[PDB]
């Protein structure tokens, strides 16, 4: 229910530091190069307990569906195969990406008529701000 306020199809309209983030996460130079251009749109759902995001771009469609609190196998745009889990505290989703011993974790939260996702790898935070398409 409170959930809400995320569902809908989202355009990113500005990004800050993702190359240094997908440095920082093992991504190699031509995957970041044709990732950093991508300008994805987000698509976000509920069903029941069922929480689906979609990610298409020209770069990697991708789409999680998920239960919060219960861990799923992810394959990241990419293709790193993850142990995710994400939970929603205090109004953020917070979805925490485990692999090779390492872990990053992507925050995605609602403010103003934003939507707000911010990714984290070590010190290294990537901001990417979505706007309703
Ligand atoms: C935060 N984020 N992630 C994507 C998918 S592309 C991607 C590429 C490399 C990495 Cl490390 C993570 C994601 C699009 C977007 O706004």
């Amino acid at each position: 229910h409170m959930c809400d306020a995320f569902v809908g199809t989202w355009k990113l309209v500005s990004s800050e530091n993702f190359d240094d983030y997908m440095k920082e996460v093992g991504v190699g130079f031509a995957t970041r190069k044709v990732a950093g251009m991508a300008k994805p749109n987000m698509i976000i759902s509920v069903n029941g307990d069922v929480i689906t995001i979609k990610s298409e771009s020209t770069f990697k469609n991708t789409e999680i569906s998920f239960i919060l609190g219960q861990e799923f196998d992810e394959v990241t745009a990419d293709d790193r195969k993850v142990k995710s889990t994400i939970t929603l505290d205090g109004g953020v989703l917070v979805h925490v990406q485990k692999w090779d011993g390492k872990s990053t974790t992507i925050k995605r939260k609602r403010e103003d008529d934003k939507l707000v996702v911010e990714c984290v790898m070590k010190g290294v935070t990537s901001t990417r701000v979505y706007e309703r398409a």
